[PDB]
């Protein structure tokens, strides 16, 4: 049930793992974009309060790369 429950215009929003583009990374956050059709969806949430979905897709970046 751990999805990624990032903070979209200062508010708590959902978003299913398939409809993600790129997980990327900034400082000490996390700035992914997903899909959601209208436009280019970009979620900021902490490292640190990343849940275990999101949180995976990072290690997959920061083992090759940083």
């Amino acid at each position: 049930m751990v999805k990624v429950k990032f903070k979209y215009k200062g508010e708590e929003k959902e978003v299913d793992t398939s409809k993600i583009k790129k997980v990327a990374r900034v400082g000490k956050m996390v700035s992914f974009t997903y899909d959601d059709n209208g436009k280019t969806g970009r979620g900021a949430v902490s490292e640190k309060d990343a849940p275990k979905e999101l949180l995976d897709m990072l290690a997959r970046a920061e083992r090759e790369k940083k």
